[PDB]
Parts: structure tokens; C-alpha cells; sequence
């Protein structure tokens, strides 16, 4: 629980805002598209200002309407159904409140996904409850997608938003503009120059716990090991040793990391606009009130900052392009660059599958478009922050609990731009060899994807391909708990790769477990080995008799890890058969009865695109 700030309304007044965008997010999205809009506001001689709900009392929205004309938009994730972290405050106060917002307007802009099961939540109910509780409702609701495409859905809202504002307030809608001004640092000494931690300056060198995401902890990596045989694809184990941390975690939790990119790619980037990337320098903001004072750790050289604090890998979103279209001195390129914000036509089309589909990073387009030559301080303000990627921690602490495990895939693919893309967190993870140590920075994620908290409820789990790593670390703590003179319920694994002798992960280790009964069923699905493909859910199918009397005499908890994209939905599907038949019960209530274990807790779901 931090500190909060002074009332936000306040210091609206005393700069002379009347819109503020708060932004719920965990990947950085929705702070992007909050300060979009914020920035929008000057185009329609309004002032507005992005702010992290976090760090104030939305009570204060009762005070909103001391500012003429005032605004308020929610810009909100949502995340496995519940508000993002820095929101929760927010949707607490929402719930237990009764203040009155008579006079208030507001606007809300969703941040979702279609493949979950509560999709937009969040934005949905800030925007039902904000209207129960008195303010009135200037623009419907937005609803991105993000299993579509949730830059064009917010490209469209935003593109019909600011007309209705103007009309509403009556206000007109009336070029390049720097949120940063660039100070390079010939005299700085370098005890003061970042090189790449995420919160206090020399956080990674003198190690002070507790260790999170603002202090994350520099694991060393003890094992690095490819999993499969084949050579198609690399799949990989890796241990790292927390030791002294006193990072305490449980299978079923995260563990996230902060890679670097690839420094290959960094480097073209500094030698394609001709920039020394060794330069030390800072970028401050223009707005000497905002709280923002650099758009990442300064001081310190663009190399750094392409490497450890920007996100130079991700296809860029047309606000970025948009901007930069002034800089490709050719016509016909910047035509194209300042199009791709178009919400329709040729200019929406290329966008899509020119930067989108093709996977062009920012590199790729800046080759693409030789014209395009943006002064290297202009881009760093531009491109989105680094995120941290988060894995299923795959051991269990009750066995290993100074080390954290993880299973992996390298990624690394063939796109339509015509280079070879390669995942970030991953292909610096597979750099990492063990034994000047190998250093991961890291911190650990609680979760809701937990071991029955009695030794004799059931579990069954379900985890083709690199699905397969919480469950190792639920293994081997019910095994653990057999150990320990511990009653243990029926314990199944449904698990699948491709063949026995190519992508069998844990191979030996599952074997062990079996041998020593910790797991009771080993059911593997091996999809290529015949020429019909065999899935887990085929496998769930025919013990269908089995699994019901888990479900519904033992209270079996079920975990589903892995594709969220067909997998999960294929499994679910199974569920909700087996149900339909020996319940028995129309598909209907066969659905409702699936849906209520996960309500209760007997469902839980670690699943991932
Ligand atoms: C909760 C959660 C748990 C997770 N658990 C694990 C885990 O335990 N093990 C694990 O392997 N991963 C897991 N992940 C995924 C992981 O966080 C990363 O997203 C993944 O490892 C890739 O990260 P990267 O930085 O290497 O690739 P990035 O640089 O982040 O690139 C990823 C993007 O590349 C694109 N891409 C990937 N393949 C292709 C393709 N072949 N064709 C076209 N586009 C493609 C997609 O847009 C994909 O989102 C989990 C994710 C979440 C959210
Ligand atoms: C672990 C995880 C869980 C998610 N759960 C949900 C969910 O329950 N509902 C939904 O609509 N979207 C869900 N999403 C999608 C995000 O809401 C969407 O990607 C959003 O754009 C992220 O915004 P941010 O970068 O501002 O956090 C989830 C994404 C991740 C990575
Ligand atoms: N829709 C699905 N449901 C269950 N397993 C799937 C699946 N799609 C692919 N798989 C399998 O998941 C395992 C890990 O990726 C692979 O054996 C893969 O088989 P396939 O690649 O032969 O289709």
C-alpha cells in the first residue's frame, strides 16, 4: 500500500487540466493508450493528464466537477478477471463507496481478451458502476480485443471519442510535439550512470531485499539444459539459484524475468541512423509537475536503453509510426507511416498486414523505408518499455526452496517481413550458461494456482508441451508429501508431446514418480505417432468414467496449463461432456456445472498464447 498523492483534482486546478486518463495496467498498454489520450486533449484546446489510480483516492472524483468542463477516462486491463494490481485499490473503493458523483463525466476504454472467460471485466464494471453511483456517461463504453486487434479497436473508440467530447463541451478541434527534452552528459561521472537495473541506481550491484518487480533479484543460473531431441525446435530447463533472497514462492506461482535484447539489433539500429548508442545522456520531462520525470532510467547511453529499458522487437503501434512519418524524407514513405493510423482503408489494411502480420519490428521498418532516418533520442522517447515475461515456476519450494525452476520454448520464427524473428526473454535465456556468472533478474508473482490444501483431495492435471511446468513442481511436492508419512489422494498427470523418443520432457523424472507411486497415472498422448492425432482431452475421454468419480465423490481439483489458444477450450469441452453423461445433464447445465468448479476453486487454469 503506497503513499498517496495529493487529490489529483487539485492539481488539475493548479495546472489547468480539465481531462485526466487513468490507466490500469500490467504490460504497459493501458498506460500507452492513456497517454495517447492525455496528449489528445491539447489537440482539442483541452489539457489533460495521465495518472496511476494507484497513487491517488478516486473518492476525490466527487470533486471533479469543481473544474469546468472536466473529464475523466479509465483506460482498464483486466487480468484473469480481476483489475490489474495497480487498480485493485481503485476497484475496492468502487465496491465499499457510496459516495455521490452527480456532475461527474466519464468514459471508459476496456482492455481485454475474447479468449477468457471474463472478458473486460474490469472495464465493463467501472463503467456500470460509475453511472450507479451518480456520473453520467459521456461516450459508450470501449471494448478492446486483444486476441484481435486491440490497437484498431482503440484507433476506432479513440476516433469517434473526441468528436463527442468537442460536441458535448462544445469545444473545437482546433503537430510534432516532444514530451522530453534530450540532455547528453559529456561530464558524468559514471557511478551515476545506469546500465540497466529498474529501480535505484547500482539496485543490481549491491543486492538489498526484499527483492520485486522495481528490485528484482539477480539469480544466478546454475542449469541450462535443451529438454527435446529433435532440432526443429529448443526446448529448455533452467534452475536459478535464489539463495539469500528470502524470495519465498509455491508451486503454481510465476517467476518473471527482465531480458536484454539482442545486441546484434540494438547495435543496427545505432549504425542505420548513423547515432553513437554510447552516448550518456537523460531525458527529462517537459512537464517539470508530472511525476513522470524520465521515460525510463537516467542517466544513461542508448545502448542501454535499447538493450535493457525498450521494447524494440514488438511491431510498433501507428501513434509511434504516425510520429515518426516525419522523418522518412521520402514522400511516398511517409505518406504510408502517417496512414497506418487510419481506422479504415488501404492505410488500416497495410497496417495490419505490412507491420502487424509481417511481424516487422522497428528495425525491419527503418530498412524498409531507407527514408525514414528519426534522430535516435526522438525514437527512445517513442518506443514502448521492455516488459518482464513471466514463466510457471516448475518445482516446488517444499523441495527446492533456494531455487526457482523453469520450462521453456525458444521462440524463434520465419515472419512474413522476411527475417527471422526471435523471442526476446527467450533467446537471451538460452545464452545463459552456468558457471563472471550468469545472472537472471527476477522476482516472484503470487498465483491462484495452487495444491489442494488437504493431501487426500485428488488432483488431476492437465499439461501437453511446455504445459507440463507447474506440474513438475506439483509432483514433486506430492511426492514429497508421501515422503513425509503424508496421506496422498489419487494424484493424475494427462500429458502430450509429439513423440516418445523426441519432445518427451521430464521424460526420466516422470518415469521415477510413476515407479514410486507419487504419480498415480501417467497418461501421455503422443499426437504423432499414428496418424490420427491424439490429444490429452482424448485421453481425459476415455477415463471419463474414472475422472467423474473424482469430481464427483473424491472433490478432484482440476489444472489446466499450457495453449490457451485450442487446447484449453478443447479440454474444457471434454469436461464438459464427461459431465453432460454421467451427471447426467443437458450440455447446458453440463457448462454451468464446469464453470461453478472453477468458482469454487476446483478448476484452475495456467494457460498462456
Ligand atoms: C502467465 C503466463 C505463464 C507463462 N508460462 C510460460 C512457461 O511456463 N513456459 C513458456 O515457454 N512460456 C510461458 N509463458 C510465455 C512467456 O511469458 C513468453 O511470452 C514466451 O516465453 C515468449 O517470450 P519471448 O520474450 O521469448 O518472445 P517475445 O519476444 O515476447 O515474442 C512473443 C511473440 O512473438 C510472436 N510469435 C511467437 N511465435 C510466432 C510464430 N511462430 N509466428 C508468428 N508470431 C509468433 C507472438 O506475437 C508472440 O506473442 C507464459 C506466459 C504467461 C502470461
Ligand atoms: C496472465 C494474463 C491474464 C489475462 N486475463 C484476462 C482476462 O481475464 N480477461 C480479459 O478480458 N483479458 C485478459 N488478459 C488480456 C489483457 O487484459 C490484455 O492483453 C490487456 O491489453 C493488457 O493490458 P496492459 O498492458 O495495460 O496490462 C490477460 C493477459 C494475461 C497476460
Ligand atoms: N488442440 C489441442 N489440444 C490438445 N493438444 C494439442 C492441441 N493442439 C496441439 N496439441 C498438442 O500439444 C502438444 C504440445 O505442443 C503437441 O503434441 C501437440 O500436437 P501436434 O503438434 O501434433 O498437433
Amino acid at each position: 500500500p503506497p503513499v498517496k498523492e495529493s487529490s489529483f483534482v487539485e492539481k488539475m486546478k493548479k495546472t489547468g487540466r480539465n481531462i485526466i486518463v487513468f490507466y490500469g495496467s500490467q504490460t504497459g498498454t493501458a498506460e500507452e493508450f492513456a497517454n495517447r489520450l492525455s496528449k489528445d486533449a491539447h489537440r482539442y484546446g483541452m489539457r489533460g493528464m495521465s495518472a496511476d489510480p494507484e497513487e491517488y483516492d478516486l473518492a476525490d472524483l466527487s470533486s471533479l466537477p469543481e473544474i469546468d468542463k472536466s473529464l475523466v477516462v479509465f483506460c482498464m486491463a483486466t487480468y484473469n478477471g480481476d483489475p490489474t494490481d495497480n487498480a485493485q485499490d481503485f476497484y475496492d473503493w468502487l465496491q465499499e463507496t457510496d459516495v455521490d458523483l452527480t456532475g461527474v463525466k466519464f468514459a471508459v476504454f476496456g482492455l481485454g481478451n475474447k479468449t477468457y472467460e471474463h472478458f473486460n471485466a474490469m472495464g465493463k464494471y467501472v463503467d456500470q458502476r460509475l453511472e450507479q453511483l451518480g456520473a453520467q456517461r459521456i461516450f459508450e463504453l470501449g471494448l478492446g480485443d486483444d486476441d484481435g486487434n486491440l490497437e484498431e479497436d482503440f484507433i476506432t473508440w479513440r476516433e469517434q471519442f473526441w468528436p463527442a467530447v468537442c460536441e458535448f463541451f462544445g469545444v473545437e478541434a482546433t503537430s510534432s510535439i516532444r514530451q522530453y527534452e534530450l540532455v547528453v552528459h559529456e561530464d558524468m561521472d559514471v557511478a551515476k550512470v545506469y546500465t540497466g537495473e529498474m529501480g535505484r541506481l547500482k539496485s543490481y550491484e549491491n543486492q538489498k531485499p526484499p527483492f520485486d518487480a522495481k528490485n528484482p533479484f539477480l539469480a544466478a543460473v546454475t542449469a541450462n539444459r535443451k529438454l527435446n531431441q529433435g532440432t526443429e525446435r529448443h526446448l529448455m530447463h533452467l534452475e536459478l539459484d535464489i539463495s539469500d533472497s528470502k524470495i519465498r514462492y509455491e508451486s503454481g506461482d510465476h517467476v518473471a524475468v527482465y531480458p536484454a535484447n539482442d545486441s546484434a539489433l540494438v547495435n543496427q539500429i545505432g549504425e542505420i541512423l548513423g547515432a553513437d548508442l554510447d552516448v550518456i545522456m537523460s531525458l527529462n520531462n517537459l512537464d517539470e509537475e508530472s511525476n513522470k520525470k524520465h521515460p525510463f532510467p537516467c542517466p544513461t547511453t542508448y545502448r542501454t536503453a535499447l538493450t535493457y529499458y525498450l521494447d524494440i522487437t514488438n511491431p510498433p503501434r501507428t501513434n509511434v509510426l504516425y510520429e515518426l512519418a516525419q522523418y522518412a524524407s521520402e514522400p511516398s514513405e511517409q505518406e504510408h507511416l502517417h496512414k497506418m493510423a487510419s481506422s479504415s482503408g488501404e492505410g488500416k489494411e497495410l497496417y495490419l498486414s505490412w507491420v502487424v502480420e509481417a511481424r516487422r519490428h522497428i528495425l525491419a521498418i527503418l530498412q524498409d523505408y531507407p527514408s525514414l532516418r528519426p534522430p535516435i533520442d526522438h525514437l527512445c522517447e517513442l518506443l514502448p518499455r521492455l516488459q518482464a515475461r513471466y514463466y510457471s515456476i516448475a518445482s516446488s519450494s517444499k523441495v527446492h526452496p533456494n531455487s526457482v525452476h523453469i520450462c521453456a520454448v525458444a521462440v524463434e520464427y520465419e515472419a512474413k517481413s522476411g527475417r527471422v524473428n526471435k523471442g526476446v526473454a527467450t533467446s537471451w535465456l538460452r545464452a545463459k550458461e552456468p558457471a563472471g556468472r550468469a545472472l537472471v533478474p527476477m522476482f516472484v508473482r503470487k498465483s491462484q494456482f495452487r495444491l489442494p490444501f488437504k493431501s487426500t483431495t485428488p488432483v488431476i492435471m492437465v499439461g501437453p508441451g511446455t504445459g507440463i511446468a507447474p506440474f513438475m513442481g506439483f509432483i514433486q511436492e506430492r511426492a514429497w508429501l508421501r515422503e513425509q508419512g503424508k496421506e496422498v489422494g489419487e494424484t493424475l498427470l494427462y500429458y502430450g508431446c509429439r513423440r516418445s523418443d523426441e519432445d518427451y520432457l521430464y521424460r526420466e523424472e516422470l518415469a521415477r514418480f510413476h515407479k514410486d507411486g507419487a504419480l498415480t497415472q501417467l497418461n501421455v498422448a503422443f499426437s504423432r505417432e499414428q496418424a490420427h492425432k491424439v490429444y490429452v482431452q482424448h485421453l481425459l475421454k476415455r477415463d471419463r468414467e474414472h475422472l467423474w468419480k473424482l469430481i464427483h465423490e473424491g472433490g478432484a481439483h482440476i489444472y489446466v496449463c499450457g495453449d490457451a489458444r485450442n487446447m484449453a477450450k478443447d479440454v474444457q469441452n471434454t469436461f464438459y461432456d464427461i459431465v453432460a453423461e454421467f451427471g447426467p445433464m443437458e450440455h447446458t447445465q453440463a457448462v454451468d456445472y464446469v464453470k461453478k468448479l472453477m468458482t469454487k476453486g476446483r478448476y484452475s487454469l495456467d494457460v498462456w498464447s
